[PDB]
DNA sequence: GCTCTAATCCCCG
DNA sequence: CGGGGATTAGAGC
């Protein structure tokens, strides 16, 4: 990692992003460069934040599994 | 340095 | 090409 951390969020980057995320849940080029001009992050943070969201997401959800 | 955890390097499909 | 499993490495305490 030549210079990871290159950003930090903060709950204006996650009201951003969270709330252009609902008009597209799965990141493609037109869905990173729309948020990172409105973010004001690069396109690359964009991708690296929907990956932790499921990450997040799926994460929790195993700590609670059940069955039947 | 431990801790926080978003970011990094290889794989899945 | 982004999801993303498992680990690396900078921001904060």
């Amino acid at each position: 990692g030549p210079r990871r951390t290159r950003t930090t969020f903060t709950s204006s980057q996650i009201a951003e992003l969270e709330q252009h995320f609902l008009q597209g849940r799965y990141l493609t080029a037109p869905r990173l460069a729309d948020l990172s001009a409105k973010l004001a992050l690069g396109t690359a943070q964009v991708k690296i934040w929907f990956k932790n969201r499921r990450r997040r997401h799926k994460i929790q959800s195993d700590q609670h599994k059940d069955q039947s």
